[PDB]
RNA sequence: AGCGAAUUCGCUU
RNA sequence: AGCGAAUUCGCUU
Protein backbone atom coordinates (compact mmCIF):
# COMPACT_ATOMS: atom_id res chain seq x y z
CA UNK A 1 0.00 0.00 0.00
CA UNK A 2 1.48 3.60 -1.04
CA UNK A 3 2.37 6.74 1.21
CA UNK A 4 1.45 9.96 1.22
CA UNK A 5 3.56 12.56 2.78
CA UNK A 6 2.14 16.34 3.72
CA UNK A 7 3.79 19.55 5.52
CA UNK A 8 2.36 20.91 7.83
CA UNK A 9 3.75 24.51 6.89
CA UNK A 10 3.58 27.10 9.58
CA UNK A 11 4.51 30.81 9.33
CA UNK A 12 4.25 33.62 11.97
CA UNK A 13 1.74 35.80 9.96
CA UNK A 14 0.59 38.43 12.67
CA UNK A 15 3.59 38.37 15.16
CA UNK A 16 2.21 39.13 19.21
CA UNK A 17 2.26 42.95 19.81
CA UNK A 18 4.47 45.01 22.25
CA UNK A 19 0.84 45.85 23.85
CA UNK A 20 -0.09 41.90 24.36
CA UNK A 21 3.52 40.56 24.96
CA UNK A 22 2.70 40.98 29.01
CA UNK A 23 4.69 38.21 30.11
CA UNK A 24 7.30 39.86 27.82
CA UNK A 25 8.66 37.00 25.89
CA UNK A 26 10.68 36.34 22.76
CA UNK A 27 8.80 35.98 19.82
CA UNK A 28 9.78 32.45 17.70
CA UNK A 29 9.07 32.05 14.26
CA UNK A 30 8.61 28.88 13.15
CA UNK A 31 9.87 29.86 9.47
CA UNK A 32 13.03 30.37 11.21
CA UNK A 33 13.88 26.83 11.38
CA UNK A 34 13.58 24.23 9.17
CA UNK A 35 12.99 21.06 10.85
CA UNK A 36 9.26 20.34 11.27
CA UNK A 37 6.37 18.75 11.59
CA UNK A 38 4.68 16.32 8.46
CA UNK A 39 2.30 13.84 8.21
CA UNK A 40 1.82 10.52 7.00
CA UNK A 41 -1.32 8.38 5.35
CA UNK A 42 -2.26 5.59 3.37
CA UNK A 43 -5.14 7.75 1.78
CA UNK A 44 -4.99 11.56 0.68
CA UNK A 45 -6.04 14.98 2.44
CA UNK A 46 -8.44 16.97 0.54
CA UNK A 47 -7.72 20.34 0.14
CA UNK A 48 -7.59 22.14 3.26
CA UNK A 49 -7.57 25.80 3.43
CA UNK A 50 -5.06 27.58 5.27
CA UNK A 51 -6.26 28.65 8.73
CA UNK A 52 -4.50 30.30 12.19
CA UNK A 53 -3.55 28.58 15.17
CA UNK A 54 -2.99 31.44 17.94
CA UNK A 55 0.24 30.59 19.87
CA UNK A 56 2.74 32.60 22.54
CA UNK A 57 4.44 34.41 19.56
CA UNK A 58 1.28 35.78 17.42
CA UNK A 59 -0.72 34.64 14.99
CA UNK A 60 0.94 31.37 12.80
CA UNK A 61 -0.57 30.69 9.77
CA UNK A 62 -1.12 26.64 8.94
CA UNK A 63 -1.15 24.77 5.39
CA UNK A 64 -1.28 21.84 4.53
CA UNK A 65 0.58 20.70 1.09
CA UNK A 66 1.85 17.20 -0.16
CA UNK A 67 5.54 16.86 -0.44
CA UNK A 68 5.80 13.31 -2.14
CA UNK A 69 3.55 10.76 -2.75
CA UNK A 70 3.35 6.99 -4.12
CA UNK A 71 6.67 5.56 -2.18
CA UNK A 72 6.51 2.89 -0.04
CA UNK A 73 8.18 2.21 3.11
CA UNK A 74 10.01 -0.61 4.86
CA UNK A 75 8.26 -2.48 7.99
CA UNK A 76 11.44 -1.03 10.06
CA UNK A 77 10.53 2.27 9.19
CA UNK A 78 6.98 2.46 9.77
CA UNK A 79 7.23 0.77 13.14
CA UNK A 80 10.06 3.67 13.68
CA UNK A 81 7.96 6.33 12.90
CA UNK A 82 5.06 4.95 14.60
CA UNK A 83 7.38 4.99 17.80
CA UNK A 84 7.77 8.55 17.49
CA UNK A 85 4.15 9.33 16.65
CA UNK A 86 3.28 7.59 19.49
CA UNK A 87 6.45 9.51 21.35
CA UNK A 88 5.49 12.53 20.47
CA UNK A 89 1.83 12.62 21.91
CA UNK A 90 2.31 10.46 25.09
CA UNK A 91 5.63 11.61 26.03
CA UNK A 92 6.33 15.20 24.63
CA UNK A 93 2.41 16.32 24.86
CA UNK A 94 1.29 13.77 27.21
CA UNK A 95 -1.95 13.54 25.56
CA UNK A 96 -4.78 10.51 25.05
CA UNK A 97 -1.95 8.29 10.72
CA UNK A 98 1.25 9.29 11.70
CA UNK A 99 2.62 12.65 12.97
CA UNK A 100 6.63 12.84 11.71
CA UNK A 101 9.33 15.38 11.64
CA UNK A 102 10.58 16.78 8.19
CA UNK A 103 13.77 18.50 7.63
CA UNK A 104 16.03 20.02 4.65
CA UNK A 105 17.87 17.59 2.60
CA UNK A 106 21.75 18.92 2.36
CA UNK A 107 20.43 19.94 -0.85
CA UNK A 108 15.32 23.88 -0.15
CA UNK A 109 13.44 20.21 -0.19
CA UNK A 110 11.53 18.91 2.60
CA UNK A 111 11.63 14.69 3.71
CA UNK A 112 11.37 12.53 6.26
CA UNK A 113 13.92 13.57 8.91
CA UNK A 114 15.13 9.50 9.84
CA UNK A 115 18.57 10.91 11.28
CA UNK A 116 16.63 13.16 13.49
CA UNK A 117 14.42 10.10 15.03
CA UNK A 118 17.03 7.93 15.55
CA UNK A 119 18.74 10.32 17.70
CA UNK A 120 15.88 10.54 19.84
CA UNK A 121 15.53 6.90 20.08
CA UNK A 122 19.63 6.26 21.09
CA UNK A 123 18.98 9.44 23.54
CA UNK A 124 15.76 7.30 24.72
CA UNK A 125 17.94 4.18 24.67
CA UNK A 126 20.39 5.77 26.59
CA UNK A 127 23.17 5.82 23.30
CA UNK A 128 25.67 8.23 22.78
CA UNK A 129 25.02 10.05 25.85
CA UNK A 130 27.94 12.49 27.22
CA UNK A 131 28.75 12.35 30.87
CA UNK A 132 26.93 13.82 33.90
CA UNK A 133 29.18 12.03 36.21
CA UNK A 134 30.52 15.54 37.33
CA UNK A 135 33.47 15.90 39.87
CA UNK A 136 35.93 18.12 40.98
CA UNK A 137 38.53 16.66 38.29
CA UNK A 138 36.19 16.79 35.41
CA UNK A 139 33.79 19.59 36.53
CA UNK A 140 30.65 20.64 34.68
CA UNK A 141 31.30 22.90 32.02
CA UNK A 142 28.66 25.36 30.59
CA UNK A 143 28.66 25.84 26.56
CA UNK A 144 26.38 28.54 26.05
CA UNK A 145 25.55 27.24 22.91
CA UNK A 146 23.71 24.02 24.48
CA UNK A 147 21.18 26.15 26.15
CA UNK A 148 19.78 28.29 23.07
CA UNK A 149 17.31 26.36 21.39
CA UNK A 150 17.01 23.88 24.92
CA UNK A 151 13.94 22.97 26.41
CA UNK A 152 15.40 21.29 30.28
CA UNK A 153 14.33 19.70 33.22
CA UNK A 154 15.39 19.58 36.36
CA UNK A 155 16.43 16.01 37.30
CA UNK A 156 16.92 16.03 41.03
CA UNK A 157 12.92 16.29 41.35
CA UNK A 158 9.94 14.42 40.23
CA UNK A 159 11.10 11.47 38.73
CA UNK A 160 7.73 10.45 37.50
CA UNK A 161 6.20 13.46 35.76
CA UNK A 162 9.21 15.56 34.98
CA UNK A 163 8.61 19.39 34.36
CA UNK A 164 9.85 20.71 31.38
CA UNK A 165 11.41 24.25 30.92
CA UNK A 166 12.34 26.81 28.09
CA UNK A 167 15.75 29.07 28.56
CA UNK A 168 14.15 32.05 28.64
CA UNK A 169 16.91 33.96 29.60
CA UNK A 170 20.51 33.39 30.73
CA UNK A 171 21.95 35.41 33.64
CA UNK A 172 25.35 35.93 33.21
CA UNK A 173 25.87 38.65 35.82
CA UNK A 174 24.73 35.28 38.24
CA UNK A 175 26.85 32.21 39.52
CA UNK A 176 25.32 29.61 42.42
CA UNK A 177 27.13 31.87 44.99
CA UNK A 178 24.71 34.55 44.09
CA UNK A 179 22.15 35.20 47.00
CA UNK A 180 18.96 33.19 47.27
CA UNK A 181 15.90 34.55 47.43
CA UNK A 182 14.68 32.80 50.05
CA UNK A 183 16.00 34.23 53.38
CA UNK A 184 16.18 30.25 55.19
CA UNK A 185 19.00 30.29 52.42
CA UNK A 186 22.31 32.39 51.39
CA UNK A 187 22.86 31.04 48.65
CA UNK A 188 21.79 28.52 45.32
CA UNK A 189 24.98 26.41 46.37
CA UNK A 190 23.53 26.30 50.07
CA UNK A 191 19.87 25.71 48.56
CA UNK A 192 20.63 22.58 46.84
CA UNK A 193 23.20 20.95 49.36
CA UNK A 194 20.39 21.44 51.66
CA UNK A 195 17.53 20.47 50.19
CA UNK A 196 18.49 17.70 48.00
CA UNK A 197 22.49 17.27 48.79
CA UNK A 198 23.40 18.17 45.24
CA UNK A 199 27.12 19.40 45.24
CA UNK A 200 28.05 22.17 42.50
CA UNK A 201 31.63 21.89 41.00
CA UNK A 202 31.10 24.83 38.59
CA UNK A 203 30.66 28.04 40.68
CA UNK A 204 30.79 30.61 38.04
CA UNK A 205 28.23 29.07 35.66
CA UNK A 206 25.27 31.46 34.71
CA UNK A 207 21.81 30.86 36.28
CA UNK A 208 19.11 30.37 33.98
CA UNK A 209 15.89 31.78 33.60
CA UNK A 210 12.65 29.65 32.80
CA UNK A 211 9.52 29.88 31.07
CA UNK A 212 7.04 26.72 31.63
CA UNK A 213 6.37 24.30 28.32
CA UNK A 214 2.50 24.80 27.72
CA UNK A 215 0.04 22.49 28.39
CA UNK A 216 -2.86 24.83 26.76
CA UNK A 217 -4.46 22.10 24.26
CA UNK A 218 -7.16 24.68 21.91
CA UNK A 219 -4.99 26.74 20.14
CA UNK A 220 -7.56 27.25 17.31
CA UNK A 221 -9.56 30.03 19.03
CA UNK A 222 -7.15 33.30 20.66
CA UNK A 223 -7.43 34.64 24.55
CA UNK A 224 -4.44 29.36 43.74
CA UNK A 225 -3.69 29.30 40.17
CA UNK A 226 -3.10 32.39 40.25
CA UNK A 227 -0.45 32.03 43.10
CA UNK A 228 1.32 29.34 41.24
CA UNK A 229 1.13 30.55 37.35
CA UNK A 230 3.18 33.61 39.02
CA UNK A 231 5.71 32.02 40.83
CA UNK A 232 6.29 29.12 38.83
CA UNK A 233 8.55 31.00 36.21
CA UNK A 234 10.25 33.31 39.03
CA UNK A 235 12.15 29.73 39.39
CA UNK A 236 16.01 30.29 38.19
CA UNK A 237 17.43 26.84 37.56
CA UNK A 238 21.21 25.66 37.65
CA UNK A 239 22.57 24.46 34.26
CA UNK A 240 24.82 21.91 36.29
CA UNK A 241 21.42 20.02 37.63
CA UNK A 242 19.38 20.23 34.48
CA UNK A 243 19.03 18.07 31.33
CA UNK A 244 18.91 19.40 28.13
CA UNK A 245 15.85 17.26 26.64
CA UNK A 246 16.60 15.79 23.01
CA UNK A 247 13.67 17.75 21.26
CA UNK A 248 14.79 21.23 20.30
CA UNK A 249 12.97 24.06 21.99
CA UNK A 250 12.30 25.51 18.03
CA UNK A 251 10.16 21.96 17.57
CA UNK A 252 8.67 21.85 21.12
CA UNK A 253 6.89 25.08 19.96
CA UNK A 254 5.68 23.67 16.89
CA UNK A 255 4.63 20.26 18.53
CA UNK A 256 2.15 21.81 20.90
CA UNK A 257 -0.02 23.04 17.90
CA UNK A 258 -0.37 19.67 16.75
CA UNK A 259 -3.68 18.76 18.26
CA UNK A 260 -5.39 21.80 17.40
CA UNK A 261 -3.74 20.80 13.80
CA UNK A 262 -5.19 17.33 13.93
CA UNK A 263 -8.25 18.50 15.34
CA UNK A 264 -9.33 20.70 12.36
CA UNK A 265 -8.23 18.52 10.07
CA UNK A 266 -10.77 15.43 11.70
CA UNK A 267 -12.53 18.99 11.14
C1' A B 1 -3.66 24.14 38.26
C1' G B 2 -1.07 19.07 39.97
C1' C B 3 0.32 16.06 44.02
C1' G B 4 -0.10 15.58 49.35
C1' A B 5 -2.35 16.78 54.55
C1' A B 6 -5.84 18.31 58.03
C1' U B 7 -10.69 20.59 59.54
C1' U B 8 -15.98 21.36 59.05
C1' C B 9 -20.39 19.83 56.53
C1' G B 10 -24.13 16.94 53.31
C1' C B 11 -26.51 11.76 51.78
C1' U B 12 -29.28 6.23 53.52
C1' U B 13 -34.49 5.37 58.25
C1' A C 1 -16.23 3.32 56.28
C1' G C 2 -18.17 4.77 50.84
C1' C C 3 -19.71 8.64 47.69
C1' G C 4 -20.17 13.98 47.35
C1' A C 5 -19.13 19.43 49.00
C1' A C 6 -16.64 23.40 51.17
C1' U C 7 -12.62 25.63 54.30
C1' U C 8 -7.54 26.04 56.00
C1' C C 9 -2.55 24.39 55.26
C1' G C 10 2.15 22.00 53.04
C1' C C 11 5.63 21.13 48.35
C1' U C 12 8.96 23.57 43.43
C1' U C 13 13.31 29.17 43.57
Amino acid sequence: QPCYLYVIGMVLTTPLPDELNFRRRKLYPPEDTTRCFGILTAKPIPQIPHFPVYTRSGEVTISIELAASGFMLSLQMLELITRLHQYIFSHILRLEYCVLPLNVVNDSTLDIDFKFMEDIEKSEARIGIPSTKYTKETPFVFKLEDYQDAVIIPRYRNFDQPHRFYVADVYTDLTPLSKFPSPEYETFAEYYKTKYNLDLTNLNQPLLDVDHTSSRLNLLTPRRKAKWESLQNKQILVPELCAIHPIPASLWRKAVCLPSILYRLHC
